[PDB]
């Protein structure tokens, strides 16, 4: 079970990533959540070198939209890590060498992308207090 191992390491980092928890709590619509998962997924897919960034990010958009708004950071993180998990399994990137630890590597790419959402300085709800 390479997808479950990838999702264990990905979940370990996504659950310690308060920036990803804030990304999912900031949005209040399943299309805003799927669009965040698309934007952070295009960034992760470009950093990882994927030949179809729109298809991997599109699977992450459908993964987050599959639970919909008003859910745990674990539910969205597991949905992303299973959808990335299916994509990296069909690429053969998941292997007995370290399919587990590559889940932490994807969660680090998504964490860089969700911290990078603070570059735009408005999508995190915004405040002046």
């Amino acid at each position: 079970s390479y997808s479950s191992a990838f999702a264990q390491a990905a979940s370990s980092s996504l659950a310690t990533s308060s920036a990803i928890s804030r990304a999912f709590a900031s949005v209040s619509s399943a299309s805003a959540a799927s669009s965040l998962a698309y934007n952070i997924g295009l960034s992760a897919a470009r950093s990882l070198g994927i030949a179809s960034d729109t298809a991997l990010a599109g699977a992450l958009a459908q993964a987050v939209g599959g639970v919909g708004a008003g859910a745990s950071a674990s539910a969205y993180a597991n949905a992303i890590a299973r959808a990335a998990g299916q994509f990296l399994a069909t690429q053969g990137v998941l292997n007995a060498v370290n399919a587990s630890s590559l889940g932490s590597a994807l969660a680090n790419a998504l964490s860089d992308s969700a911290a990078n959402s603070a570059v735009s300085g408005n999508y995190l709800g915004v405040s002046q207090n």
